[PDB]
């Protein structure tokens, strides 16, 4: 009687249908699936990612239909600088606290392209690793569904290639950990009780998402397998050849998680 996801979407909906149209769009974080750790009563932001055709002209549109979602800042930002400086190197923008309805929504927004080749390749792992934690659905088709599973699948060969245990709660959390590993707007202390508070909570997420007997199978709490690691994602696995360790796939991994969450939040002040 009561489905948490169909009323989510629906009220996600409503917020989109005031703004330009989208290709795909998903939630995603806190805000839509529950977290352990966090007080009641702590009302925190509806996280959103858009996948648009046309950055620029999505933005444009956008300015003129709902002007409020922007500081002055950000309008200027988005009608004059250089496209390449708007997608920088994880290809997506952010408006936040933008309120809706007594709630907080934080959206992205990233053209199709860049979410194709970042998925596939690695390029850039902001996006592709929001990817790997739940997902929930508001619009897409099957070429972005199969792009979602594919990113899974190899973030599930680089958990069972990193693990030492062969416990399954902890490949979740290794597969979890992927883009928090460097991560610069993470204090130190809260980095760990992060993941877990997230796979705590969502725990049958993680069991539909990487259910995949062909890597590693389930017995129970503990897994078996063995390691297979040998199509990953081009840029990784261009970066690994001569190297094919756990070591150097952290190193390639949390490089980019380092780098990119410290560009991402300079440009989010740009935007707001
Ligand atoms: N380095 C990171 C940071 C975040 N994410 C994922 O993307 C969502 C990011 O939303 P964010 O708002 O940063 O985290 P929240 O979990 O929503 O916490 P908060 O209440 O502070 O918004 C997270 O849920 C997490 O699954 C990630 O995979 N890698
Ligand atoms: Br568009
Ligand atoms: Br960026
Ligand atoms: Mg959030």
């Amino acid at each position: 009687m009561h489905h948490h996801h169909h009323h989510m979407k629906d009220f996600i909906k409503e917020f989109l249908n005031e703004r330009p149209e989208v290709v795909a769009a998903f939630g995603y974080g806190s805000g839509v699936f529950k977290q352990l750790g966090y007080d009641s009563k702590e009302k925190p932001q509806i996280d959103l990612i858009l996948i648009v055709n046309d950055m620029k002209l999505w933005h444009k549109e956008n300015i003129k239909k709902n002007p409020k979602d922007y500081s002055f800042i950000g309008r200027n930002f988005f009608l004059n600088s250089s496209i390449d400086e708007i997608k920088g190197i994880t290809g997506i923008t952010y408006q936040s606290n933008i309120e809706y309805k007594g709630h907080l929504f934080k959206y992205g927004i990233i053209e199709y392209g860049d979410f194709v080749r970042h998925m596939q390749t690695w390029d850039s792992f902001y996006v592709p690793g929001r990817f790997q934690k739940p997902i929930l659905t508001i619009k897409s088709n099957n070429f972005i569904d199969e792009l979602i599973l594919q990113n899974r699948r190899n973030a599930c060969k680089v958990g069972l290639l990193c693990l030492n245990n062969k416990d399954l709660k902890d490949l979740y959390l290794t597969i979890c950990n992927l883009s928090y590993s460097g991560d610069t707007r993470m204090k130190v202390a809260e980095n760990p009780k992060k993941v877990e508070n997230i796979v705590g909570a969502s725990y049958d997420k993680f069991n539909e998402m990487y259910n995949f007997n062909d890597l590693y199978q389930k017995n129970g709490e503990r897994i078996e397998y063995e390691i297979d690691i040998d199509e990953l994602p081009s840029s990784l696995e261009k970066y690994i050849k001569d190297d094919k360790t756990k070591e150097k796939v952290m190193e390639y991994l949390s490089d980019l998680n380092r780098k990119e969450s410290s560009l991402q939040t300079m440009k989010g002040i740009k935007t707001n």
